This record gives C-alpha cells, structure tokens and sequence, in this order.
C-alpha cells in the first residue's frame, strides 16, 4: 500500500508539473 | 506514514484540479 501511495504522489506531481508548464505557455500566448 | 502519503495525494489532486480549471479559463480567453 505504501509503494502504491508513493507511486500515486509521483504520478500526480508529474501531471501537476505538466499542467504548470501548460499554464505558463498559455500565459505567454495571452501576453503576445 | 500511510496517512501522510494519503494527505499528500489529496493535496496534489486538489492542486491538479486548480491547474486544470486555470488551463481551461486561459484556453477560453486565447
């Protein structure tokens, strides 16, 4: 159960970083 | 320790949905 929870934290972190990269990208589109 | 990991998954998810909503608002503007 621990390992699964640890793997879920790492998957969610990864998705959050991708979503933050997508927000920064669209903020640049707005600024253009 | 399990409870701390469960709290961390719940905080990451909550954050993920804030970022998804923000991505959708920006996509609509753009």
């Amino acid at each position: 159960r621990l390992k699964q929870l640890e793997x879920k934290v790492e998957x969610l972190l990864s998705k959050n970083y991708h979503l933050e990269n997508e927000v920064a990208r669209l903020k640049k589109l707005v600024g253009e």
